[PDB]
């Protein structure tokens, strides 16, 4: 039974229905390794390396998805190198191509580039879910753009705002995180071909000293992998600073989400909101997931700081554990946020009452600045105006309404629209 | 295929042969929940609560290890509460005991206490492995207690030490971490019975207001669970400050191990040591695992800081992901350290040469303080003494030898001996 | 003007009246360096090193507190080594002792040991303030041991507790932090004399090879410095793992305090408490200070992990910035907590009302378990009992009262009493 | 004496000559507060608020830099609010303007906006120093673009590279950090006018309900403060997510710098480089400073996550301590890096020898791939080619040379050139 052994709670519970569970699986990674060896073979052939035949390539393409795990496992045992084992395994499936698989390339060629492909694919799915989450929150905000409630500083009544303005305040936190992850996705650079230390000496020799062919190969493989950007300067691997940026972008989602979810939990305790005695359990799961993403950046940064010269392998086990975990955690977090925003509702009776218990004083503070219970005379020059505000709280909310609408129409939608359907 | 879905690399790779994979499994946790309900039932009966019959208890004890996962899963679906689902499931297996299962107790009774039992058991196994690791390092140190090499500050020659003194320097870092985890294990407090908010009101009513019976029950269950200490004051759960201490103790192992492994990696690069071109891959895996434990404390501390009043559930998902991960990471780290120390060896030819290229100058520095190539006269009062040191480097190492032996005999062994066999 | 240049906000604002500002000053550190050179001189003389005369020692003791900063500054310039500069400066003040100052010792002798003395002294003051803080909270708890209020899970009504039980829940968090810092203080180990790499070779030669004299000197200096424990095994410095423990203990205070202060801020927002519209500004400052201590442990752990072989100086600037900051932050935090607990009060009218709006339902839940508005019949066997609970909420709080008293009398007081007056 | 009290080691030692010490001083902050009140007054007047006279504004502009600290201090005492105290103080200096100072604005108006101005100014200076640092490293790299040395993986010989390629590898890490901080600087958004809760209700009333005037005022003040971007949506303060981005950008500098400095420290230990027995003390200070920036991001992220609703003040003390510290630490780090790169040199004799001891084997590995000591026959088809590589190591470095030049000319210079002179 699967329950008899420790299991990833993210994979088996919080993200069981996410495509990330497939994207980040060993099978998909090994598949990407083969796909990369395929593209490498195709590009080298296209560039004149005759030793790579079309028959060899056809075997590779035909057997890309065929995995003999029992065999692969024994191979990873005889020789303690996964890449070598998989190359050997792929070699036995494609005997004609066996000799040219990974020709001139380093193991890091498939390892690093497969991670980048797996990561970006995962990020693309996260971005679609992210957009939906933000869209749901925008819907909630518009729906409540004119529902008055008390603004709070130190968690205490400070003025009057609208549920919608606050909804947009939360929306902005999430939108800025979205924009960060969105920009990271556009700027992500592919490693391409760089050799074992980054000099490309093996490929150069392979091309009899022609550097333009080495550059063309690097560009060609990058193009096949569907990347617009690639590193030109590297050691054995692409800069781990790129991974820090990846983790940080997701940590922004965590910080933003935790602020939003804690607000909802507090507001629910105040009796103002109700997430889909009713406990805000979804919001609490949201804070737990968010807390994890928030505490991840410093490890990624330390990984970079710990990289020795052209490369030290103290990053492998660390990257293998860290990155897939944050990607999945972010997805589980977004799924939760989506549930919350789809059914989040306002306890209008409680909100109206909270507003009524505070509006007299906010009115008094208002009269004092402009300078019922104000028949002195002394408020004679501001009595009617204040009374009007008290009978129409919405006029006590400054520009909450227009701010809410313009932000959504001119900033939020234009930003996420391209990710929604 | 298991490879087709994301898997915990710790569970499936770095710790596949560890009993922690069984101890931290869902099956073991659910089993502990049942064991706790059993002990609760036994204690309540022993204390006079007649509603708990021996037949009910016998059903429970007989069916403790019988799991109908397909049923349990559907139950966790109809009702979104694992504990309730498992209670229901255990109830169907024991129809006579169904009505008294968890009588007066809260879900946290099994949840919190099962974690504590699972954690301590895991810690006990970690401590046995830890002791073996330290023992191996002590063996290495004794073997090299008189093998001279250069001491280094800023990674550069500063004097002469012995490989063994350095081995004991590393041993102390690990021993202090061991002592921290060892003390934490002895001081760990059980939650026992506390009710949903920590007042024990349900048990009090159950005992018709007799507080001594409530206290006796709390003590009795703690005794059955094999804990010498228990909290008296709590909210719904036992203080998450205890979990911070747990994570911190393991972070000490990480800091210590990373310092040791980085030293070995650097020494191997210098050509002085060789872990079992030879790359220090095991030491690198050690730094990656260590880095993870080092970056965990702040999350545990934040979990405590985030706990609201008697309890907020923003800690569950967080604890479920954090603690089992650090426990497993520590075990994988210790397994690696053990491999390293069992076959770590000294490249005596290289060490001897490094010592020879530096000993002339260390000798010169020595003569200068006491005040061949010193025939001036000027060194006439210290020439023979220095020459003697250069022909016998070991006499240039101060008290390295006695320090190494006394530390091992009087501090290291007495501390770990009780955990070795 | 001092305002014209960046200033430490801790030193100039949050701790301006604390003795830590004097204890952690450069003058006190240099003074400790001189005191250490004095003790070293005395011990070496007591052990037979005739070159150290009583006249030399008298100069040193007489001029220990005389600082010519302008001169010292120019000296720290000509030669880029503070210790050497101060030795030179102290040498000019004591021309007879100039030649034997720091005889056989390394710079780290004064640096590391002065830090330990400064740190422990700072910790002792922190412990006295800590005890007072806990004492104030215990006073508050006893005063409210029978003031009923609602218990909360997910920040929502879950039962009835007493303000005092909650006060003791907070008290325990702080007490466990206190015990950690208190134990660290008792176990703190002195570096003593160890040489530049930890072998004590210089002192050995100084004593003509007699190791017992080296050990006696190490013990003697430790005794003069008033330390019961000292390291026997070290590299150039004492293990930075000790500093991690120091920072972690203070991080426990931060986690505990933040949980307590956040609870108070939330309770004040609920209208249940009032710290000395009233905003909980002191509690907010408490969370900010606490947050800083919580985010410090991982840096200290990384410092240890980064230590290369016998020593790398990448820890100096880091330690100089980190440790004094956490010590001061903890003191500022404790001062704030003290203010809060001395005037914290309960809004009894609001609490009574909150209890009344919830007690009917808690009563209903109570009747359901035991099995006005219960005249069915159906509650006929529990109507009077529940009605009694509703007319006497205190009987609805389980063992809150006895738990509060026994914890304070048997755990809290015995622990802090020795630090209060 | 200043030495008699704890001092900021950054302000008094590591950055004593930096303009950040002036920019981040209390005097400069209070000056910015006054400047902001001045701009607010000017804009409100320009927009029709007649109550603001030109005489009032002239007093303010004339007395902007006049500080009566003794008075200000007593004022900060009578009333426990710095902003109110400074307003009062500025009011006494400008009796005609006293009544309209900060008209309609919140304290956060000067607090938040002054921080943003102080921060950006500090960042601008950091960017100029950063550019110089990168320029120095590029100079070093070009100078050594053809100096061959061994490439290293696991800190061990893996191939041949050029000192310059490695220099450019380091340069890229720093350049990516530079680009991050550079982009953050361009995107930084001003808070502008938003009211106490973000609704701008006070300004709206002040403009008799005309929203365009409120928007114009917000835009006008932003323009006067010299900001191209401003937030439209906020609570009381501008999003603390912006501060997380600020801290993270600087943490990138720390991660990059630590990787670079650790490499230099290791290379110096190998005898390949020498920073300006020679210990790499500057590089060690660099790692200590870098470590601090690396461990800062998570606190900034937690600050955001902890922000309650429109605002909670648990961020003030935290921000006041965190941000100025990282800004100064980054400046001290850059100053150190600059020193290092200006005099960093290669120990050409040692490098040449290290290359010679390894080039035979690298040659053997090379021959094996293409398929003296190779006279078999068996190498007959590759003997001359390999021999040529061994007599000309530079041809063994793949594309190191062209990569180094193109990166510097096409990526590094175009990026930093605008910041150098």
């Amino acid at each position: 039974a699967s329950e008899d052994k420790f299991e990833s709670v993210l994979s088996t519970r919080y993200c069981k229905n996410s495509p990330l569970v497939s994207i980040l699986s060993e099978t998909n990674k090994a598949t990407l390794w083969r796909q990369l060896w395929i593209w490498l073979a195709e590009a080298e052939k296209e560039l004149g390396l005759k030793q790579v035949t079309q028959d060899a390539i056809d075997e590779m393409k035909s057997n890309r998805d065929v995995f003999d795990w029992p065999f692969i496992r024994s191979e990873e045992r005889k020789l303690k190198h996964d890449v070598m084992a998989h190359n050997h395994a792929f070699g036995k499936l494609c005997p004609t191509a066996a000799g040219i698989i990974h020709l001139g390339a380093t193991s890091c060629f498939v390892q690093d580039n497969a991670d980048l492909i797996a990561y970006r694919d995962s990020i693309d799915h996260i971005l679609k879910r992210f957009a939906t989450v933000i869209d749901r929150l925008a819907a909630f905000s518009l729906k409540n753009k004119e529902v008055v409630t008390v603004g709070r500083t130190h968690y205490q009544t400070a003025s009057l705002v609208t549920v919608g303005k606050r909804g947009v305040l939360w929306a902005q936190e999430l939108l800025m995180a979205f924009q960060s992850l969105s920009e990271f996705r556009d700027k992500m650079r592919f490693r391409g071909i760089k050799g074992a230390t980054g000099t490309q000496d093996s490929f150069l020799t392979l091309f009899a000293g022609d550097e333009s062919k080495v550059e063309a190969l690097d560009e060609l493989v990058t193009k096949k992998a569907n990347f617009s950007n690639r590193f030109l300067i590297t050691g054995q691997t692409y800069s781990r600073q790129q991974d820090s940026q990846l983790v940080f972008s997701l940590s922004l989602l965590g910080a933003a989400a935790k602020k939003v979810c804690t607000d909802i939990r507090v507001l629910q305790a105040f009796g103002e909101l109700l997430e889909p005695k009713k406990n805000p359990m979804k919001s609490e799961r949201c804070c737990a997931l968010s807390r994890k993403l928030i505490n991840a950046p410093q490890e990624a940064l330390t990984i970079l700081a710990d990289q020795g010269l052209e490369r030290t392998l103290d990053d492998s086990a660390g990257r293998r554990m860290l990155i897939p975990d944050v990607l999945l955690t972010a997805e589980a977090l977004l799924t939760t946020l989506q549930n919350i925003f789809e059914g989040l509702s306002v306890q209008t009776d409680n909100v109206k009452k909270i507003v009524e218990d505070e509006i007299a004083f906010l009115g008094l503070e208002k009269a004092m600045m402009m300078l019922q219970t104000m028949a002195d005379p002394f408020f004679d020059s501001v009595r009617d105006r204040v009374v009007g505000l008290v009978n129409n709280p919405i006029n006590f909310t400054g520009r909450c309404v227009s701010q809410t609408e313009s932000f959504i129409a001119k900033e939020l939608k234009p930003t996420i629209d391209k990710y929604l359907d």
